[PDB]
């Protein structure tokens, strides 16, 4: 894999190695709030993160992932548009070089400074690798980040970034509670989509929260000090690791609220 976010290997180039990039249910997308329809049949989302077991944080060259123990139902997402139980496996963010860009999904074309993706897989498929091969294999909870007041629950992440500056570095990250990354409201929009990075598999039920969380300028500034490169290689700041909105095609975005 040589894909990335540069001019020579960015989103415009991905289709040559991952043809599904021009598929029928690609993500992210722009959420047109006026066109999204309230669906009375949608259920309240059920986010059960009390028993979450975080293990490690890794810089994988495109973002940093906080990984969880998913060998048991410890942190799960259920309800909403989902049927079944989805286990949290990892979370990561996409962000910009400037506060005015960074999110993958947009709301009425508005771009947020960053976007958090809490990734969950459908337990009926047994493991994550099998789940990504299914249309309903994953449920990703997307949360927008706007720059304003600091998010207390995010500080432990910000403070460990110095230890995983470059690609391939990891650090112990146990006892991190992801509940501190959520906004107050769980109102959301939902639609069928895909992974936003290669392999771009069309296996995701996207659940995007309406309420952004606020993070401080200093917190996001630290995200921008990370590197896409490995140690001992020319420094390339890890910024603008977001894919732009893709064609909605034959899909409807549904709202859980009126
Ligand atoms: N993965 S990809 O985005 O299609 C892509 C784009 C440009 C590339 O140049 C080399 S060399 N490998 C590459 C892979
Ligand atoms: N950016 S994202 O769509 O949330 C996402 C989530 C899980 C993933 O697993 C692989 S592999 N690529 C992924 C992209
Ligand atoms: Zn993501």
């Amino acid at each position: 894999h040589h894909w990335g976010y540069g001019k020579h290997n960015g989103p415009e180039h991905w289709h040559k190695d991952f043809p599904i990039a021009k598929g029928e249910r690609q993500s992210p997308v722009d959420i047109d709030t006026h066109t999204a329809k309230y669906d009375p049949s949608l259920k309240p989302l059920s986010v059960s993160y009390d028993q979450a077991t975080s293990l490690r944080i890794l810089n994988n060259g495109h973002a940093f992932n906080v990984e969880f123990d998913d060998s048991q139902d410890k942190a799960v997402l259920k309800g909403g548009p989902l049927d079944g139980t989805y286990r949290l496996i990892q979370f990561h963010f996409h962000w910009g070089s400037l506060d005015g860009q960074g999110s993958e999904h947009t709301v009425d074309k508005k771009k947020y400074a960053a976007e958090l993706h809490l990734v969950h897989w459908n337990t009926k498929y047994g493991d994550f690798g099998k789940a990504v091969q299914q249309p309903d294999g994953l449920a990703v909870l997307g949360i927008f980040l706007k720059v304003g007041s600091a998010k207390p629950g995010l500080q432990k992440v910000v403070d460990v970034l110095d230890s995983i500056k470059t690609k391939g570095k990891s650090a112990d990250f146990t006892n991190f509670d992801p509940r501190g990354l959520l906004p107050e409201s769980l109102d959301y929009w939902t639609y069928p989509g895909s992974l936003t990075t290669p392999p771009l598999l069309e296996c995701v039920t996207w659940i995007v929260l309406k309420e952004p969380i606020s993070v401080s300028s200093e917190q996001v500034l630290k995200f921008r000090k990370l590197n896409f490169n490995g140690e001992g290689e020319p420094e390339e700041l890890m910024v603008d690791n977001w894919r732009p909105a893709q064609p909605l095609k034959n899909r409807q975005i549904k709202a859980s609220f009126k």
